[PDB]
């Protein structure tokens, strides 16, 4: 991954 | 906030 969210 | 990110 590497981005974040929160989804 | 409260979300997230990273942008
Ligand atoms: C999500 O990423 C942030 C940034 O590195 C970190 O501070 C949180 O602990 C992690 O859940
Ligand atoms: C989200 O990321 C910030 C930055 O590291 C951190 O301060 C919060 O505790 C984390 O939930
Ligand atoms: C990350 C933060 C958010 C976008 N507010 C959420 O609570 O809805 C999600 C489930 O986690
Ligand atoms: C969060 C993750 C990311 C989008 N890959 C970034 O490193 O560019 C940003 C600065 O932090």
């Amino acid at each position: 991954x590497x981005n974040x969210x929160y989804x």
